[PDB]
């Protein structure tokens, strides 16, 4: 487990988001936690339970994915959105400010196993995201 969730559950509290806040706020779940504030971030506007699915899909491969030779692509699209850091040489959440972009594509995504102590129903689990189209 990641210092205050597990993996596929702090994967899906950055990335899984089926109805988000705007921007300025949507981006605190990072940016008002890391040392500094990140450009761009990218939101799914859907289910954990359809992304569990897409970790059944069939097996692709991606850019930096050597140590595991394994990512899925969704079968069919879903609605997201995206967001962006309007002024790059703001570092801190005193000046970091944003704007929003959303979006309908397909998105590619890394899986590994469960957690010895949450929802066992389910063998293999979201963990990483590469991109959308
Ligand atoms: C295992 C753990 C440490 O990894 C997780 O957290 C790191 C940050 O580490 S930290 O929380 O311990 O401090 C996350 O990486 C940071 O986010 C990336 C992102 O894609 O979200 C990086 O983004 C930059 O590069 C992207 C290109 O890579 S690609 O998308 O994979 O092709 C750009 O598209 C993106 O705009 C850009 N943002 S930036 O602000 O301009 O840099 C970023 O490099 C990285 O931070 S850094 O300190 O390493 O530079 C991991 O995503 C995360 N993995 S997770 O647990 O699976 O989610």
């Amino acid at each position: 487990r990641p210092p205050q969730f597990t993996r596929a559950q702090w994967f899906a509290i950055q990335h899984i988001s089926l109805n988000p806040p705007r921007c300025t706020i949507a981006m605190r779940a990072i940016n008002n936690y890391r040392w500094r504030c990140k450009n761009q971030n990218t939101f799914l506007r859907t289910t954990f339970a359809n992304v569990v699915n897409v970790c059944g899909n069939q097996s692709i491969r991606c850019p930096h994915n050597r140590t595991l030779n394994n990512c899925h692509r969704s079968r069919f699209r879903v609605p997201l959105l995206h967001c962006d850091l309007i002024n790059p040489g703001a570092q801190n959440i005193s000046n970091c400010r944003y704007a929003d972009r959303p979006g309908r594509r397909f998105y590619v995504v890394a899986c590994d196993n469960r957690d010895p102590r949450d929802s066992p129903r389910y063998p293999v689990v979201p963990v990483h995201l590469d991109t959308t189209i």
